[PDB]
Formats: structure tokens, sequence, C-alpha cells
């Protein structure tokens, strides 16, 4: 350490990430421990075991251990304290996300089954590679290309992308049908973390095209790298459950994808 | 069914993230800080200056740990222990909070440009900017038990189990019994709640590493004494500015003991080692 900042000055109050941060802790109290799911179970085990088996490959998309680490350190390394200070409620965010799933599991029954049947190869090359790879090269190489990359893959098309369809998959069958309340309401809490965290991504992605443009052209190509495996994985889901629109979920997808193109500008 | 489940609810990291989340809601933005800056308005120039060496190391300190957590977060996923890894989130988002509550209390006193590094000395600078960031980024590279041992023992037994804890019992027992900064001592309050947790994270780790070889013990030891001439050599500096800069303890009619403070500095220090046993 050369020296610190909250002793030669202060924080940086008017940074957009101290200004997120105090979003997170007003809006973050919500705790996984304090939710209902008796009726979560009972629901459950009212389903034929026709309707049991048809829920879990959605389940198994989320049953994937601070992702975001790598991203803080690197951060703090080049001194940016605010971000940090964000990242740390994204790290305890992402906390509860596991704790949450967990829980509903235990409470429905299935936390024992080996879920991971249903990671096809798509996923697999999303989640077991593209998104671990991308965050641990910034332990090593934190240049302005490897900092895109790793919030392109995490925050635009894990978070901004999947997540975000998942979770609007979720509401479309369980909500319309009032089953599992205890998960939605879960579902929802979870829906705005990962808000914050895609703007975490979203300033991440443009204070760099503010700098050059080139990179707006990196980010674009790497979107455009990782929407094979996106409805590679979208179109096994849809195949399993056929076997709740599906067509307007896969559109809901696409819609996603490109929406996250057009919250980076090139100015 | 057929596989082991995700979390292991009875761990005990795991007991300890679920009450850092029930009493870890604290939030220093609700800090009232108002009657801090009138209190300091009043004070002369002289008694503007006895406070801020403490200040200084706290805020520089928060700070260090803030950066200097993450090692410890990774090695450990690494390891597989999911459940300390949960608590960990709540250590240091702890941590951020600390640091943004002492940054709030300097802006709002209005010494915010003042340059407070001035009462770091060589022994201050020792731990915070060089011994406690080697231990923990060692543990990208190694992490050995020998590792885990000796940042848990600088950072949750030295930094926060000596320095921290005895830090706020001398704020305590300055300005509290002063009537001086009460949105202050409102956040040492909540600081000094949430560092229990980090000490207990601190005595667990390094004790499931002793439990294993009892050789381990021992160095614990011989960490922590390799630590205490820059803790006494720290303490007897800030103990020497405040001899010096007596103006604030007349005006309050304040009986300032700097010995008990420096006997408070070596009880928390030896009862840091007694936590820890050879066996278990
Ligand atoms: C069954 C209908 C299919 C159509 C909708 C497909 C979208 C589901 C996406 C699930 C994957 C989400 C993975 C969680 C990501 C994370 O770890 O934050
Ligand atoms: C005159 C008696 C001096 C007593 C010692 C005072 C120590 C000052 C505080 C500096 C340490 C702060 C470390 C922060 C710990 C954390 O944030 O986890
Ligand atoms: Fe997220
Ligand atoms: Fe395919
Ligand atoms: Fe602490
Ligand atoms: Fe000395
Ligand atoms: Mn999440
Ligand atoms: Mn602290």
């Amino acid at each position: 350490h050369d020296g610190f900042q909250t002793v030669k000055a202060t924080i940086d109050w008017e940074h957009p990430m101290f200004k997120l941060y105090e979003k997170a802790k007003r809006n973050g109290k919500w705790n996984p421990a304090d939710i209902d799911f008796s009726q979560d179970q009972k629901d459950f085990a009212s389903l034929t075991s026709e309707e049991k088996i048809s829920a879990l490959p959605l389940v198994a998309g989320f049953s994937a251990t601070l992702d975001i680490l790598p991203m803080a350190h690197a951060l703090a390394r080049q001194g940016r304290l605010e971000d940090v200070l964000f990242l740390t409620t994204f790290m305890h965010d992402e906390a509860k996300h596991v704790e949450m799933f967990s829980r509903w599991q235990q409470a429905v029954g299935i936390g024992q089954m080996d879920l991971s049947v249903f990671h096809n190869d798509h996923y697999k090359r999303i989640f077991y590679e593209a998104l671990p790879e991308a965050m641990n090269r910034l332990y090593a190489d934190d240049s302005p290309e490897a900092v895109i990359r790793a919030a392109t893959v995490y925050n635009m098309i894990v978070e901004g992308t999947l997540a975000e369809s998942g979770y609007y998959t979720f509401r479309q069958i369980y909500k319309k049908a009032g089953l599992f309340p205890g998960l939605l309401q879960g579902i929802d809490y979870l829906n705005m973390d990962e808000g914050r965290h895609i703007q975490f991504g979203i300033y991440t992605i443009q204070r760099i095209v503010n700098e050059d443009e080139r990179y707006y052209e990196l980010f674009i190509r790497y979107m455009d790298e990782l929407w094979p495996h996106v409805i590679g994985y979208v179109d096994y889901l849809t195949e399993l459950g056929k076997r709740i629109d599906y067509d307007l979920l896969r559109h809901y997808v696409i819609k996603q994808f490109n929406l996250r193109k057009k919250q980076i500008s090139r100015t």
C-alpha cells in the first residue's frame, strides 16, 4: 500500500458505484431465512410425478461460487475504492442466491437430486467454461479487453440474458398457476438484486467505451460469440418441456440479448 | 435420493453467516453526524487534533482490510468451504461499511481535505501498509495451513482482536466520557458488534488448523509475538501524542489514564493467544 484515500481525502461520494452501493444497502436487506416455504412443499407434493419432472430442467439451470470475486480483486488493485464497496454487496447477494435455492430445494425435497443431468453441451460451454475462464483471467490479465469480456459473459449474458429470462419464465409458469409462492418471493428479490449487478456490468463496459470506441466493437463481438450457446441451451429446455408458451419465452431471450447490446452506447 | 446437499445448515460458519445477516443491518448513511459537526467546530485548534490520530488509524486500517480480505475468500472457496465463503461475504461487506462510516465522520466535521497520513508512524506502516497485505496476498499462491494461520493471526487476532478492540475502548474512555462525537460513537458501537463476528471467524479458522497438527499452535504464538513490537510501538507513539496535546482533556475535566489503555492493549493481546488451545 502506497496510501489510503479515506485518510488523504474522502470516499468519492458522487461516484456512480458509490451511489449504486447505497441503493444496494437500502434494497438488499432481504433474508432467505425469512421466507415461508411451507406452501411450496405442499405444492411440490401435490404434483403428479409427470409435473414434478417437468420443473427440474429450469431449476437445474439455477443450481449454477463468488463468480465476481476476481473482478473485485482486479478493481481493488486499480484503486477503485467505490467499485469495491459496491462489489461487497454483489458478493453478498450471490451468497443469498445460493442460499435461497438451497433452502427451496430442501423444502421441496430435491436438494439431494443430481440436477446436473439437465446441463447439456451449450449450458456447460457457458457456465463450466466461458464464465470461470473469463473471470479468473482477471487475476493475471486486467486489461481493458479482459474486463469487458468478464462483464459481458457474467453481467450481460449470464445475469442480463439467461437469469432474467429464467426469472420471467418462473413467473410466467408458476405465478399464473398460483404455485410455489416462497420460490416466487425469492425470485423477485433475486431479480431486484440482479438489476444492480447488470448496472455494474453496463457501467464497467461503458467507462471503457468512453475511453476508446474500438472496444464497443469487442463488446458486440463477444456478445455475439456466446449467442449460439444461449439459444442452444434455450432450445434444449424447450424440447424437454414440450415432451406454458415456449415460443414467447424464446422471444424474451432474444429480446433480453439485444436489449443488453443497446445499453452500451458508442458515444 | 443420490447426491450430497449444497449447504451444511449446521456448520459453525453457516450459523455465523445467519447471525451476521440478522445483526448486521446497520447503515452508516443513517447516522446523525450533525451534533458531531457542532462538537468539532467548538473545539480550539489544539483540541481539534487530539482525536485525529486515532481516526487516522481507523480510516486507513478499515480501508486496508476492505482491500485485503479478498484472498482469504479466494483460498477458502478453492478448498470447497462453501459455508465459510458465505460468512466471508458478510465480513467483507461489514468492512466496507466501516470505511464508509469513518469517511462520513471526517466529511461531516469539515476535515475531509486534511491529510491524516502523517499520524501513521513507522510501526503503523509495518503492519497495515506492509505485513497485512503480504500475508493475505500470499494465499493466492500458498494456501497451506501455515499461510492461513499467519493471515488470520495478522488480520483477525492482531489487527481486529488487539488494535481495533483497544481503539474502540480508547474511544469510549475519552470521548464517550466527555460527551463528544455522539454519531462517531454510535458507529463505534456498530463496528464493535460486527468485529465480534470477525474475531470469532479468526478463532475458528486458527483452531480448526491447530486441531489437526499441534505444531501449528506454536507457529501461532511465534507470529503473535513477532507482531507485538509494532503493536506496542504504534501504541506508544499515540500515547506520546496524547500526553503532548492535553488541552481537550483539560477542557472536559478528563483524567486520561494512558497507562490503563496501555494495559488494555496488553490484556487484549494475551487474551487473543488464550482463545487458541494447543489441543482439541
Ligand atoms: C422451460 C422454458 C424454456 C424457455 C426459457 C429459458 C430461460 C431459462 C434460463 C435458466 C438459466 C439461468 C442460470 C442462472 C444464472 C446465475 O447463476 O445467475
Ligand atoms: C493510546 C492507546 C492506543 C490503542 C490502539 C489504538 C488503535 C487504533 C486503531 C487502528 C486499527 C484499526 C484496524 C481496523 C480493523 C477492521 O476494520 O477490521
Ligand atoms: Fe447476479
Ligand atoms: Fe447444439
Ligand atoms: Fe473487522
Ligand atoms: Fe520505534
Ligand atoms: Mn445471482
Ligand atoms: Mn472494520
